[PDB]
């Protein structure tokens, strides 16, 4: 009886195995755009993905992820609200059963069809396992997906999902350029939070881009054909793999932009 997103093992149950689920800096949150304060001291985000080396694509029974070589400073996030340099480990998505839900963060209570997370860890801690034990260990870059025009840079991902349908499956996924997933603007909101799946560790500086990317209905339909289950188990579509907004508590969301 592992955790998941269903009625009997979903987000409302997670606190039993992971008591930090009711902690002081949990994610995601609703971003109330009128209460977020513009911080003129926030630097532009520095996204250096030119030398990114993607390795594999994997269905982990809760999302799919594209993994990168994080053994050197090849694809790094710095600047913005961050001190130091953060290496790209992986990206993954959260999405809905229908277009009106799927994102984890919300914007004035609006839910997007999906949300892309690019997960990075602070090189001062040496490895990601160490970094998850630190309050400034990880930086996750969050990008909203709306449904409209296709995102050409996403298509290579969508086209291999047939090959990793069920939990456990992975495939080679080299030479993928994550720059093709980014919107024009790097205007962002930032706040201190957590991982949004178990272990829910409070180790994340969240950087959520204001500008969504558009993806097509056909692209998001391919996400929804994935399965939570392993091959040979009853088929349960991998949909609604998002944690709802959590209490903001004693936190301020800062905007990089007016
Ligand atoms: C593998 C691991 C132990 C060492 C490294 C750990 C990763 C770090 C990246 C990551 C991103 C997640 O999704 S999100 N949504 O919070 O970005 C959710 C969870 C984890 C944990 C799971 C546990
Ligand atoms: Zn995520």
């Amino acid at each position: 009886h592992h955790w998941g997103y269903g009625k009997h093992n979903g987000p409302e149950h997670w606190h039993k195995d992971f008591p930090i689920a009711k902690g002081e800096r949990q994610s995601p949150v609703d971003i109330d755009t009128h209460t977020a304060k513009y911080d003129p001291s926030l630097k532009p985000l520095s996204v250096s993905y030119d030398q990114a080396t993607s390795l594999r694509i994997l269905n982990n029974g809760h999302s799919f992820q594209v993994t990168f070589d994080d053994s050197q400073d090849k694809a790094v996030l710095k600047g913005g609200p961050l001190d130091g340099t953060y290496r790209l480990l992986q990206f993954h998505f959260h999405w809905g059963s229908l277009d009106g839900q799927g994102s984890e963060h919300t914007v004035d209570k609006k839910k997007y069809a999906a949300e892309l997370h690019l997960v990075h860890w602070n090189t001062k801690y040496g490895d990601v396992g160490k970094a998850v034990q630190q309050p400034d260990g990880l930086a996750v870059l969050g990008i909203f997906l709306k449904v409209g025009s296709a995102k050409p840079g996403l298509q290579k991902v969508v086209d291999v999902l047939d090959s990793i349908k069920t939990e456990g499956k992975s495939a080679d996924f080299t030479n993928f350029d994550p720059r093709g997933l980014l919107p024009e603007s790097l205007d962002y909101w930032t706040y201190p939070g957590s991982l949004t799946t178990p272990p829910l560790a409070e180790c994340v500086t969240w950087i959520v881009l204001k500008e969504p990317i558009s993806v097509s209905s056909e692209q998001v339909l391919k996400f929804r054909k994935l399965n939570f289950n392993g091959e040979g188990e009853p088929e349960e579509l991998m949909v609604d793999n998002w944690r709802p907004a959590q209490p903001l508590k004693n936190r301020q969301i800062k905007a990089s932009f007016k």
